[PDB]
């Protein structure tokens, strides 16, 4: 009697969804016997972790692992320090990082590592004691051979430091067990950027290819949410390119740009740092030079979708289930044309309904294109493979041979996706492709062959 | 955010209180930090397993493993496979076998594994297949000096030999790892009947201080749930000492005597091998002796708490949660005062609060008393210790010298909770004190103070 | 070039010395290279050992642990957590410890461990910190049938306790890996007193072979020197017998009796708890019972051998090097005629000189008898590796079974010193035979015969 | 109680005086208590090596290893077989080791061990036999990604050789562990000239900067001390250069040029034969081309310091504290002007006081200069870890491309140890900065950091 898993359970249910409607088991009906056992994680590791604050009491906090598969290659993913972080959460993290892992092509696994200790509002000294005992606890399953952990959302470069610290204590071996680290032990360039760089270069192909490569960033207007790196860097870069951003969103507030106009680079960077003090975003909002009303107006507790008026490009990038039923009709109305996924799973089941039900019943560009979570997101993932690698070979890439790879890698990412759909989900004429039912089915077959290859399933 | 795990949770209300409701916290106020700490597992594992049918087809189970705690010693706890295990099914076994471990008082931790596989309708060949596939993959955590598995309800002598065929093709180490073996390679006598004898005993010593021992069994009926070889070999002590048994029971239905009279050992003997081939109650009751209607009544589908009657004893021993309010109240009318818990959580919360309801509104015998499931239960955690202790001694204990200990290890169970009970939780005049009370309050003072001489909490 | 080592030095050559002052060289010329061999620890480990105070500061100290030999076993030593603790003590206190063990005649080895760190002074929780930080560094050599640690000066069952929690934390295993702990979990009965048992019944023996039986501790006068478990004991033991104890002292000053008379049991035993949290005894003195000044006298800084007047027997039991040449004439002058040492070498060099002189000079019991520290404090370790013994049977010893066996020791160990003295250095008709040399000669004996037989040297 | 280790504690007296009397902790106050933590090794481990002559003869030596600190990556250090060999040289050689590493730039840490066997007069299959029995030894804490021992004093090719195969008999691993190895399994070219090619190329920078490039080596005299690899490869490569080098030293005596001249490559490189065979330098000055008694001048027991005359350039190269302060004035006299260490800490404390104080008190380039030894002889610990970077790789690197690196080197760590004086002890006008206290600066301040960034001190 399985547990009420809600994000796993859904994420899993669209998998199978956009698997069924397709063509992939009328030509391999064996393959269904793969779906039952790539739904189940490889090993799942609870641990209790006893830490002790500045004031000398005692604290309780739970420290999970999960590696969910590794026919593709040893386990990878990062660790999530959050308040919300339960085994649902990094459940899904690690199905989905599988087949982000197995569209880019790289030889390496999926899994996801995390806590939920909250670094808000805790001095050095607390995390460091946390990040102590949770090394001591979790020492006894890790390794740069084994799992590959690396930066996620609530962990920078000092929880990171302080984990490999403690772990040369125990184990005494140097190695690059965690990825995202310094560039001078053990880092890689651009990599704060490739998220960013990556889904905007595929948003970048897919206006391309749906407008016959007429127009680009240059003359759009481009919805983002959150404040994340991935948001920030997508909205610097698309900057770079000629785009306008009208809107930067956060957990309890949104900022929403005036009028017509865009942000400019400087103040991005104010932005940056403000949350690298994990600070309020309302708390720099009252102050030159977001004081200005005629620019810079604050909501809090409203997402920027409806309030924001005309867009062309939406991407979802704060947190998962972002965008509503409600919402999706809105963005339809206001003009928008191609959405994309800055961070994983980042639209209700209703809102992906809604918009294959508008590309369905449209032809040409006038029906509104979805990007997946699992394919526009993939950049980080690749450069941080690559930065792997970099560290096998001891030597380090200037900024500009990794920026070309990425690029190299969003286009094969969205040619195996679209050339897929339309083989297996051949639509009618003149209606674009399924890019999710084109994702899905290129990261399960992959990841399906492998495990056949292998004897996991028969 | 926790996940829903309804029985485990319930378990931990019930302890923390019957811990508040009293003057444990009044005396160590510092003790809410141990609660804390110890209701946390200290390492859960959770594995797929897949394993091939006679058919060739894949099959997909899950495997748990969830180490509690281990303040008095190492872990210890068998394997449960039955189709409804679940994580906290597991969590809360566990959990109460710390305690139940605390009570005792040999040296010894909590913890629990097991899985959702179904021996039932299996064949060897396929349980084989399976047993193998999981010793290969819980290999990597186990030993007999770090956790002691065992036997429990869906295991059997065969698959604890296919289990430890693996573990010695794979780990090549021979020792009692698992107990409940078979006898002439690492078991021990009396080991089936010891939880029955000892819940019998706990209840003749109930009954013993409550009528200043004036009655015992003799002259008594006592109504017993479960077909188990709990329930079953506490049946045969009861009908040896001089009672009178009435019912057994199923998952689907129940048997229940009919008017005035007793089991015979001999038909019980026929329900013990008919579970044995893990074959259904009612297919036995169509036959000779069990066809006679005069003396034998099959109801399938209800509980014989409110179809017996007149009852004396209560020793619900199927499963958890078995006895509603309603049913509490049926059998506070039919004359029944004393209750003992074959398994873990017989009584639903209700059940609890309505017996503990009327023992504080009565005096004397005339209040039901009740025995909660960690204090009766314990006799068999205690005699696989002590066949533990007979393993590393590599002797055989005979079948007297064993029974002695039992009787031994259940007066000094009863009198730590009832000492304890007055102490911090002295009633009014002329009412028994709060079993239940006594006895968590008890085991928690135990692990508490066993993990705070090892600095777990401070 | 070695380094300058005081304490081991002066060991190693009062041992050299011994040996070759007698004919054990003559009869086998080939043992001087065992003598070689045998003076070289077999691995040699010291850490940094880092932890935080409670006021936040970071503190280093130095983490130490020696393991002399193991011909005859697994090492074998406690932990000391002393100020003074460098590697010199640590090495002496093994090499004593080699040949203690081999004149016991059971089958263990010799080492030892501990720390500079002082508990004095320091609160519960920082004495937790510094046993998790200790035990994290000591886990990657450890173990119950590698080297077994036990108790000793500076270190207490609470930092037993700490260090167990974080061994069990770190290896996960349960085991008697550490010796002198608890009673419920691992411990011994008499445990603490055999020590001071052992050396009062040696030194009785070497009474009743030099006066022929015509005298015992009734009517006797003893000098005891510390404060320690082995001190008090001893007194409380010919306390007992009808001796008169006369002096404790300590580090920063010393009590003696005033005209005839000696202490009771209860001041004793006071004087324990007032050690236990480790006070001055100053701090004492100036109330009742001890501020009378009839019976008791506090000379601080000076050591109670001029002071004492007429004694008969001295248990020099406080630290190394206590007893000078002055104090060896004193106590000559002072009629004393039986020395034995209750702590590892006791006496100085030039004061063993003196004894071992005027034994040569005069016949019977007019000249007085020395003995080594090695032989009559070997009832700890005795009744330690009985503990182990009763661990690996998982079984509990009564007080009076462990009685009989230690006074059945120290009468080996009096008579294997005594015989072998005799065979190798016979001295002149009517003086009483060396007891340093029977004990250096059968201890060395024994375990160059181990090493020969295992092939260390040849 | 810290043992007397009187070359470590001058090296730490000296590192700390030099930071005492600079504003680093004007600055950082807090660095004071990384000083206290980075002067007590991490492991430091002895053994007993017991070895069989060609005799049959029982041989006990004893084996070190230190393992100083590993902020900056894994062990990192030679064997060194020399019969001085104790404690306090390798405690100082690791301590040194660390801040050669850091200056260089190359991320990995430092550590050392040895032994105290004499090579010297030992036939192959004794070496061979003790070698066997040293890495028996030492293999249970030995690995290529723990601790990256090499070649130094008294161990050559046939020494590694025979640990090496040993040493693949237990572990069975063939990796990096050792450099200094053959070329055709895991040398690497120009490692032998490269330790003494770094300290001409720094000392040749350093005279660039004081004479603003007017001055070079062509046209001077340089005096150099001791016969190892690095003296003798100073000495080629400055006669290729332009220099003239007028005398080589050995133990027990020096030979000195006689009159104006210089050696050439055909006597020098036959020197280094002599020394292969452990030879003595006495045995070669007897005949032809040293039996000439117009060039070669041999003074058995007399250093060439003050027996030269007039020098520019001196290199002490042979032990450490070779220079005291006696000679340190004749140096000054005879028109030295720039002074660089081919061994660690080549001149006293005195001398070094000499020499900073003639400094201070001159401007311009009539003051002389001081190199301290942890910054001119870090070429082969780079060269080093370039090997260990191919090895990884498996790449052979030609002698022009690493003798570039080697280049590139001494000129980066030239200006970070000028640099960082420049700041932090900024001199009067005129004054030549001190290249002592920049280098010790530099090193302590990335050691600090990473230790600080590890979580090591707070």
């Amino acid at each position: 009697n399985l547990p009420h898993e809600p994000e796993f359970e859904q994420a899993y249910k669209e998998l199978a969804s956009t698997l069924e409607n397709s063509t992939l088991f009328q030509k391999n009906p064996e393959y269904r016997k793969a779906l039952a056992v790539v739904s189940v994680p490889e090993r799942v590791i609870q641990f209790r972790v006893v830490w002790e604050d500045d004031a000398g009491n005692v604290q309780v906090n739970r420290g999970f692992r999960v590696q969910f598969n590794s026919a593709l290659g040893p386990y990878k993913g990062g660790l999530r320090f959050h308040p919300s972080v339960n085994l649902s959460i990094l459940k899904f993290l690690g199905f989905e990082q599988i087949f982000k892992n197995a569209l880019t092509g790289l030889n390496m696994g999926g899994g996801k590592g995390g806590s939920d200790f909250d670094p808000k509002g805790k001095s050095d000294n607390e995390i460091r004691r946390f990040c102590v005992s949770f090394m001591t606890e979790l020492c006894k399953h890790i390794g740069a051979d084994t799992d590959v952990p690396a930066g996620d959302i609530g962990v920078t470069g000092r929880e990171v430091g302080f984990l490999f610290g403690q772990y040369r204590k125990i184990r005494n071996q140097w190695e690059g067990v965690l990825t995202g680290k310094g560039g001078s032990w053990g880092g890689s360039l651009i990599r704060p950027e490739a998220t960013g760089y990556g889904v905007v270069y595929y948003v970048e192909h897919m206006i391309a290819h749906a407008t016959n490569g007429q127009e680009s960033f240059k003359g759009k207007r481009v919805a983002i949410s959150g404040s994340g790196n991935v948001a920030q860097y997508a909205a610097l870069k698309v900057i770079e390119l000629g785009g306008s951003v009208v809107s930067l969103s956060d957990s309890q507030g949104s900022l929403i740009i005036n009028g017509e106009g865009s942000f400019t680079p400087e103040e991005i960077e104010l932005i940056a740092q403000t949350k690298v003090e994990r600070k309020q975003l309302a708390s720099i909002v009252g102050a030159a030079p977001f004081s200005d009303a005629n620019k810079f107006k604050y909501i809090a507790g409203a997402r920027p979708w409806v309030h924001v008026g005309k867009v062309d490009v939406a991407l979802p990038s704060a947190t998962q289930n972002e965008i509503s039923g409600e919402e999706a009709q809105v963005l339809i109305n206001a003009g928008c044309k191609f959405i994309a996924e800055g961070s994983n799973m980042g639209c209700t089941q209703e809102a992906i309904d809604t918009f294959e039900a508008h590309r369905t019943a449209n032809a040409g560009a006038a029906a509104i294109w979805y990007a997946p979570g699992k394919a526009a997101n993939a950049g980080g993932v690749a450069v941080s493979g690559l930065e792997m690698a970099q560290n096998s070979a001891r030597l380090s890439w200037t900024s500009e041979e990794v920026d070309a790879r990425l690029k190299d890698i969003m286009r094969d990412c969205f040619k195996n996706g679209l050339e897929t759909a339309q083989e297996y989900a051949t639509p009618a004429e003149g209606v674009l492709p399924s890019l999710v039912t084109g994702s899905n089915i290129a990261g399960f077959t992959k990841v399906a062959a492998a495990m056949k290859d292998q004897g996991d399933w028969w």
